[PDB]
């Protein structure tokens, strides 16, 4: 747009393309994303929290829509890829998890869901902050962080879907491998079932009456969490287990998760970021 000078292409998305850009007015360095949306997006402009990437402005113009965001220098996917020989130190993982849970507790209190949390939409800065990006906005779309209720075809899913996605990210930080790297919808589902056990009416009341549930799904037994995320300690395994409960109603809320004993000794480390 007239008021912005493109600096470089950050990336490419489900909807549109993302540029690092400078405001010739404010001097401001921002990220520009080019794609009843107007009213929904306007509502996102007021959803302000230290752990949500600030939506600065919305520009509708020429049947194109531009979202102007706060710019951050790195995403968690890149930071995980760069930290993979060493692993992200546990106090930083814990700090990131806690902050994201704060962000989620906020948005969820306002009945706003992210719906597509993934390392790529978690942005970090040199100060040790992490932020939820592309919030309430909802190449091959990644399935790896999708909650089972979405995969089984629930139309009216809840905030719990974000807790699921964040649990998957927690596990990946800890182990340095994706928890459930599905490359199709059924592969994603069956990867979950192979680890967590095929769900049934005992652990998830109503599951067998979900739109895409099939009685023909193979019945796999649950694995122990000790095997899933070693060497994460008993507090973290406990918390992760609660974020990965099948029944969205049993699944821990962000607000309750913040009170979990895992965070008794949370601190805010500085990451080593090479930009
Ligand atoms: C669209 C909006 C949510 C964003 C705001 N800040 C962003 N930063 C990066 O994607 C990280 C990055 C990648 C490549 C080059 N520079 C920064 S994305």
């Amino acid at each position: 747009m007239e008021n912005f000078q493109k600096v470089e292409k950050i990336g490419e998305g489900t909807y549109g393309v993302v540029y690092k850009a400078r405001n010739k007015l404010t001097g401001e360095v921002v990220a520009l994303k080019k794609i009843t949306a107007i009213r929904e997006i306007s509502l996102l402009k007021e959803l302000n929290h230290p752990n949500i990437v600030k939506l600065l402005d919305v520009i509708h113009t020429e049947n194109k829509l531009y979202l102007v965001f706060e710019f951050l220098h790195q995403d968690l996917k890149k930071f995980m890829d760069a930290s993979a020989l060493t692993g992200i130190p546990l106090p930083l993982i814990k700090s990131y998890l806690f902050q994201l849970l704060q962000g989620l507790a906020f948005c969820h209190s306002h009945r706003v869901l992210h719906r597509d949390l993934k390392p790529q939409n978690l942005l970090i800065n040199t100060e040790g902050a992490i932020k939820l990006a592309d919030f309430g906005l909802a190449e091959v779309v990644t399935l790896w962080y999708r909650a089972p209720e979405i995969l089984l075809g629930c139309k009216y899913y809840s905030t719990a879907v974000d807790i699921w996605s964040l649990g998957c990210i927690f596990a990946e930080m800890v182990t340095r491998r994706a928890l459930f790297p599905g490359d199709s919808e059924i592969d994603q589902l069956f990867r979950i079932f192979r680890t967590l056990g095929t769900p049934d009416e005992v652990v998830w009341p109503g599951v067998t009456s979900m739109p895409d549930y099939k009685p023909s799904f193979p019945k796999w037994a649950r694995q122990d969490f000790s095997k899933v995320v070693p060497p994460l300690d008993e507090d973290g395994r406990s918390l992760l287990s609660q974020m990965l409960h099948y029944d969205p109603n049993k699944r821990i809320s962000a607000k309750a998760a913040l009170a979990h004993p895992f965070f008794q000794d949370v601190t805010k480390p500085v990451p080593h970021l090479r930009l």
